[PDB]
């Protein structure tokens, strides 16, 4: 892996030879990319690689779309699976004039077979669009593997209200698994929260060294927290230890991943 | 022994066998079984709790204050975290006129001392209401442990919704695990949702044979369900599989468990 | 108007005449229609009727849509406004090869210029999914205004969850009043809650001349319901009385519009 | 007189100040100015208020129920058939409490005293003790606020929203926020567009004790707009195209972010901090 300001000091040609296959069989982009020295010049980061690449994509022509989408290689099922994939791989390629494509990198057989089950029964003009989405996230994964991201500046944070009683949650403590990739899968840390609701010593991740793609869980120690305020909650709590499941897609990114909970109904969503 | 069978029995049976629900409290039974038609009108273990539950919290305030001081008294704990333990509880009882009071099931040490430290701050008529819930909560639980509940009725029932796209959730699956009490934790079910977005089938676990107290989790497979509509997630999805942690506390109660789901967001609450 | 069932049973040319101008100078899609005399014997609601005229624009060709497209009609406003309008409009128009359609529910000059703002930064392919989208938007709301849905059967029901206490919530107050069109405008109904959190009585709203097209706005009374429990809020209460505002459709359908509230937080969301 | 200009005079002129904030209990008022160190480290009226109930917290259960006994009774708008149902109630609630009857609340209306009455009556008389003096610092706290001059408070109001069905802050929303209550001070009290970010571009929508003020609000949120220039679809008649969302402002220290989650098809807000 290199790093996207050593990628950009090398010539031209090298340039376009590295990131040639970013876009499968459309080599054609990165050469797009390297031709425009003022815009090679301005990319900092991976977020800014990628978004210079994707406008290059998404300002062309239908036609090379089209012959983008066209060039993207054809995608343990049992003998029905199989079967059955067959019929709706034929059927969606001949009513769309462009092949199926499914970013699968994190994906299984069920994801697969719902995602051809589901799709074959759009418009082309709605695949279209979808097909576009799909091909640049692919464009991303592969980026991703070739480029050290080392040196990136994105962070996880974490809040925690209490809906129930109407304040930050204090004194709760939480925990941060990585689930994915094997590798530097494990416990990450254990943290509990300030008066404000928020983690006691800052980020519980932050730079491309421990803040990495991959999926992750908090686990909030909720049960205990209501406990200590003696709120009501039954013999056998509703809501004791809360496990959130997550994924982290791009090391640049500020992910902010709070909670709002009760005893009796807890929400999360992606903040920033 | 049922609640049908029990409440048949002649009634110094009956209060002898409910004479220990509070500690050295026969005379909650006594007041019970006095009244044979109000005690015929008993059907559940809901309703038994509640009868002798109502009875305590109609009695004297001297009454409820013997009642408290006759509850027992409270490992792992390290001997720093005892001396906190010992000098937290002393504290407690001498400043409320009763004994620290808390009704958990397999507890933790970080339960019992976030309790403790947390209500050892409250006022002593904070407390009084806080030790009488836990009291009657203790009597819940002595209450199922002594009680056949098979015969139970209560039931699990799910819904999923997409509130990116503002409809049911279909062919959706889910599974569902019991986690605790560690006898009989498993698998129990996998599931799929049907066109209202509910679980085929109809409820996920009914009656008192397998929906029993205990704690239990949901796995939602969302990540099939967003590719199954072409609709728009990260390469490293932020949510794909969705852990769901709840307890059942009433073997006779309905529990409604949904989710609410956008590839952003996601929520629960108690339902019915 | 004429109702669904009444259309259908004209001769094949009458209905293809009544229905040519649903979608603009498109007068192909409803004699396509009409020379699928079984499909046309299935529909019975103006739901089916909708789907039936949208599945045969969705088969057709891509010219036939871009002719459709341009077949529609180009689209308050101070100087600065109308001058951005004109400018984005052009710049629209040559970047996609259809003019900019917008499904203007009477809407106001701000979403106009919202809309074109926003969707002139799209790439051509997103914004023509994004048009047929509003063809068959406008499609839908001309139907209503040809077909007399006076037997129509949805209908509008509401449930309240006490998220604070875990329990439906029970003898609250809830209001009702229709905001638009005007001329049916006004309160529909004053409400209460049953033990289930439901409105006693029933749905608010049933049937295709009180469930009818338009907005609405629920007025719940959640301040007086906490009162009653002596849950614990502020003086001047972070929550008191919940407006609720929401539009309706669809007269065939059910719409289901909850709350989940606690002192210190709510959400709603589309039920059905 | 500021809680800066109050604090800052003799201690006997403070007490009398202040010894009436809790009724027939002067006594909470001598404990506070004879701490004199203690007293000096308050700083805000919100601090004042916490030194107030401290003492009365830390007090005998006996001095507790003659604090609520010293609460006057409140035994408008009733009908006779409603006026008698709260005589009755009221009756039936001091009998088995042994204390009298006592809610907080801002310009009540009659059907939150019944719904109120109706609904204690029916719990515990020591669920009702906590509840009564929790009724009570209510009560005290906006008698605070009637005596002291808030205007140098320094809370705020700020406003984030969120787009859920996409994942991303809504740039470019606009929003309406009005003043509901008390009625001399109604009126559209700004109009805002949210940045990049999702947040109130220029910052706060209230900021000090001259706005930021004790009351009933409503954030309207032009979401309808947002979603168009997104080209998110949306029904003919959307079901949610504007959201109005009211809300109440209680104390002027105070950091008060009101947010919105929204998506077309569903909306949540909560009282952040």
């Amino acid at each position: 892996p290199v790093t996207v300001k050593d990628l950009l000091s090398k010539p031209s040609a090298e340039i376009a030879s590295f990131l040639g296959g970013i876009y499968e069989h459309s080599a054609w982009v990165a050469e797009a990319l390297v031709k425009d020295a003022e815009s090679l010049a301005s990319i900092e980061t991976i977020s800014q690689l990628a978004a210079a690449m994707k406008a290059i994509v998404n300002k062309s022509s239908k036609d090379q779309k089209l012959e983008l989408l066209c060039a993207h290689p054809d995608l343990s099922l049992t003998d029905a699976e199989l079967e059955r994939f067959n019929s709706l791989n034929g059927a969606y390629r001949d009513q769309c004039g462009f092949p199926f494509i499914l970013a699968v990198r994190n994906a299984t057989k069920h994801t697969v077979l719902a995602a051809l089950g589901g799709r074959v029964q759009h418009t082309p003009e709605q695949e279209f669009m979808v097909a576009l989405e799909q091909v640049h996230k692919i464009a991303w994964m592969r980026l991703l593997s070739k480029i050290d991201t080392s040196d990136a500046q994105g962070f996880l944070t974490c809040h925690v209200l209490d809906t129930g009683n109407g304040c930050p949650a204090e004194k709760m403590r939480i925990h941060l698994h990585r689930l994915s990739p094997p590798e530097m899968a494990g416990l990450v840390g254990e943290f509990v929260t300030n008066d404000d609701g928020r983690l006691e010593g800052g980020p519980a991740l932050k730079g491309g060294k421990e803040f990495t793609v991959g999926q992750y869980e908090w686990t909030f120690f909720c049960g205990e927290y209501f406990a200590s305020k003696g709120t009501f909650t039954s013999g056998q709590p509703f809501l004791d230890t809360i496990p959130l499941r997550f994924g982290i897609d791009n090391p640049d990114d500020h992910y902010h991943v709070p909670l709002l909970v009760s005893p009796w109904s807890f929400s999360t969503y992606r903040g920033s």
